[PDB]
């Protein structure tokens, strides 16, 4: 009667189940892939979001082995010069959102000639036609550019951003710590099957699933890693830090205010000592043997 | 053992699924039907309670395309008066309501006679003998006026309804935000299951179906036009308005005090947009293609 | 692997169904059957506490159609003219409550003699060896006595104490508001499936189940009897009235305050009323068409 | 899709089901096994933590029929004395703890030339090959000392610790109060769950299993052994107690404060007392016989 899909997992809905391990901590190796062709020393990257990420913060975050994406909330003369900025930073790699209206063509054009590694264009919706042909007409200018489209909660998303021509794919509809879209909408997808559907489409072209939004702790990355992500995007994890674009807080709205957290080098070992722990209890050596082999046990919340 | 019908569904237990698009939100359809052959512009009619729905607020909905309920807490002159209030302010439509005791066909004469678009016979109980016997002597005495009846909240309710002559079907035992009758009667059919067991028995008919109760944000508008409902009925999110009949408070109470909230077209405008929004998410570019073809996912509440 | 006998669900997992009513609340029969052999007016009757029922609340609770239970925390002497005295105040019923250890005989014998009309043999369980033997050894000595065993939560238990020689089933183990049982002990069955596990047993004999524990709201009484119960037995909601043995309080205490309440009269009044109007929703005509023919759903509490 | 191996249970998703009882609190037989070889008179063994157990502690727990275990975070000499403490305080058991990591060897000759009646060699992941290769090290040197290994939360787990040599399988892995594991790591296994697979192993070799985190009330004591545990350990639920290493706390950290609590004795009493009604209330007369037949049912939570 009721249309109902299936039923829809989120992070606190499940848990990793430890292994036989030979890897330690310490050892366990982080490194994986953003697009097709970049690789990684860590899976995180920044938001595009005018409170989470400009040059300060992408240069911080790609010294410690991550990327930023530029947020597009400036003229283009700032954001491509932002770009040359971090690339001029010592071999560093960049990313920069783009819109998927029409009339970004200059705006990609700039960051294009000021080296941008990775485009992203960003929507709300991208299985949206609109996004999915700005994608295509995209691909087909630029037929070497590394290109993100998004966001996608879906199989059929993530196929439709693959046939459009992206070198990744990123997964996110409804979960976010700002929540508007499901209140507002009545629209989303649990983050977690959210991940495993995207990336059983992706994985079959090699295309990885970035995935974007509800990261609160260290345990959340596993997890999303383990539901078939190669890395994951954060907004309030990053937000409030000093790089960052009686007590002291920083702006965090979405595309409120976040409590001061010092500097992003700190927070980043954290969280990735976080996730080499997860990786030493699940005998995972390798950020793919994390993301294709662990599995969950599904939990009541009591 | 225990006589156990299924498990029933509320809001909060689903999310709509976004799906490919060619919508973009300012080109979304938001007619709807009210009853058989009452068309709305936007899928909202007012609460027909002595705390949100008279003369005023009735005027400002049907200018922004709803339809308002005068409430029966007045005598006759008065809400014939009412009715004709609305009839004058330039081609608005106008419904008002009775009770479902007899003694009632002075009252459904005068506002027959002052123009009224839509009767509704409004119950706690629906399916209760008593019901059925007005709407049907009304039909009889009325051969062409637009009747609502409710409440109910079951295929089986939904087909006495129409069995009894009603053009519409009115949803909701248990569902609205004064939570009385869940509580003092144990009695209640969750909203988005109860929506669509009525529909599937209404759409076999042409009938229209009236989600009335437990509607909190523009999400669940959204929920329950996808569970089946043609347009929504909304208390709370109108008691308050300047409209409705050290901090500012109106009355709300059941047929407790609500935050002033200033105009209705400011409210209507905020849940019709996020409507928009859902549209634009789920590729539906008619309010029936939301109520026909849109998909649910099953979530948790972690 | 794990030994789980089933799912069992509390009166928050479940809503009754509306059903076609030719029931008005006013015309609902309340009538119902204590024992095997005593009928009641309503079905309420008071716990065997020595904060909830000594004489006092025994006659206001007799005089509304109930039964009380003269608890046991006093002498013979004294529980015998309590008893006396709620039969003297015109054709009254009284039920007295003796505990479940040897050396109870001349507690029984008095009480018997004062005119008591029902016995309970009241036990934390009533599926102890202890308590089947109290029971048959009390049955032996008074072929004719009205006696009520428990407290059980399972069909077994239920067998049992018909087995043993019972009139009427009391079930609750775990359900009731001091919580103690379950969080000491671990032990403990959801109240809607611990009823209709003992109904399913007590009916094949015509032997009544009283649900004792976890009444908070007149709500919970209907879903109690539909669930297969022929009457309630409530502790809190009569602790702190008029009648039970800088703001006012009385105690309420394990065999804590509670906010004084006014007179029972008042309190069954509206508990009644609730659920005459559950049987005007569900078409129950009498208590016994709730209790064996209502439906349920089934909630998630989202 | 996703890789879930199954639904996983916790403490609150089940309660024990009352059955038919000729034990009585007071008869039930509390004695059980820690090790395949060492007997305790009741099923409570203390954490191995720098805020939990010393040697006064231990003492105390001994007296009372359980056993401590001397953590770690003090030097060898200090270690040792502690064990001799424990040992000349007239015929009392005692166990210490020492790390996974390699070096460890000094540590354990002393202990063992101090008396020590049971290793445990602790950590976070039981499953990781250098704790296996520890306790393989140690069995094969020391072939008659009683080893407890842990921690694990899976069936494989306990039985490769069985293959390494172990005396008996401690499990839990995300359960204790702390909550460090899963939030950080996002690893863990509800411990209702861990403790019946880890027991459906051990218990074909006749292998203690012992329940380490999560206990708060002694309600989880009975569900724990319910579950297949043979003993439970804690550390919150003796913290802050006199015998423990404007108001008045001790800390209690992982390896916070908690409120003083009084001697450890009086809790130890409360607690076993919860046992034995739990005890009457299933009809265990044993250890044993709640450990291997009583039955449990899923509750919502509601
Ligand atoms: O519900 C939303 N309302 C908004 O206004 C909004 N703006 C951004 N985003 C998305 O949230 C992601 C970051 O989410 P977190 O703060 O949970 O890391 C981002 O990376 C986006 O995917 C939004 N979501
Ligand atoms: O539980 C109830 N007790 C009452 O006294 C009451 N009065 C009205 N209604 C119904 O609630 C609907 C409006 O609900 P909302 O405030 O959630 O919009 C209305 O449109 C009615 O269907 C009541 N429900
Ligand atoms: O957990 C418990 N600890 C106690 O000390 C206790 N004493 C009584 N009872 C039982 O509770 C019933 C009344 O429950 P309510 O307050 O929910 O009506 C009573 O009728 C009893 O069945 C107890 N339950
Ligand atoms: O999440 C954790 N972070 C920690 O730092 C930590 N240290 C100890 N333990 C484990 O917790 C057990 C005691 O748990 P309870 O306080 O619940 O009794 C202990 O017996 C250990 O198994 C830890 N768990
Ligand atoms: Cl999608
Ligand atoms: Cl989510
Ligand atoms: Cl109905
Ligand atoms: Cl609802
Ligand atoms: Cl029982
Ligand atoms: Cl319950
Ligand atoms: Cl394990
Ligand atoms: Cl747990």
């Amino acid at each position: 009667m009721l249309r109902i899909a299936k039923e829809a997992l989120t992070f606190d809905d499940v848990l990793l189940v430890p292994a036989h391990s030979t890897v330690l901590p310490n050892t366990a190796d982080l490194r994986t892939r953003l697009t097709k062709n970049i690789a990684l020393n860590i899976p995180m990257v920044s938001a595009s979001m005018d409170t989470v990420t400009e040059a300060r913060l992408a240069i911080a975050l790609a010294q410690e082995g991550g990327i930023g994406f530029i947020h597009k909330n400036m003229s283009i003369e700032q954001q491509a010069a932002q770009v040359h900025q971090v690339k001029i930073s010592g071999g560093l790699r960049v990313g920069a959102a783009v819109g998927a209206a029409p009339g970004n063509e200059e705006r990609v054009k700039a960051l294009v000639e000021a080296g941008v590694d990775v485009l992203l264009i960003d929507s709300s919706h991208g299985h949206s036609e609109g996004v999915l042909q700005r994608i295509r007409e995209t691909r087909a200018a630029y037929p070497h550019l590394e290109i993100i489209g998004g966001n996608v909660a879906t199989a059929e998303g993530a196929r439709a951003l693959i046939e459009a021509g992206v070198s990744a794919v990123k997964v996110g509809i409804g979960p976010g710590s700002i929540c508007t879209t499901r209140i507002v909408t009545g629209v989303g997808v649990p983050q977690i099957t959210a991940i495993a559907d995207a990336a059983g489409v992706a994985n079959e072209y090699g295309i990885p699933v970035i995935a974007d939004g509800g990261i609160r702790f260290s345990g959340d990355i596993s997890k999303a890693i383990a539901a078939g992500a190669s890395c994951v995007m954060v907004g309030s994890m990053f937000a409030g830090t000093e790089e960052a674009p009686g007590r002291s807080y920083k702006a965090y709205r979405g595309m409120g205010r976040i409590a001061y957290k010092g500097h992003l080098k700190e927070i980043i070992h954290q969280q990735m000592g976080g996730l080499r722990s997860c990786m030493g209890l699940t005998g995972s050596a390798t950020v793919e043997d994390l993301r294709t082999k662990a599995q969950f046990v599904r939990i009541s919340g009591a």
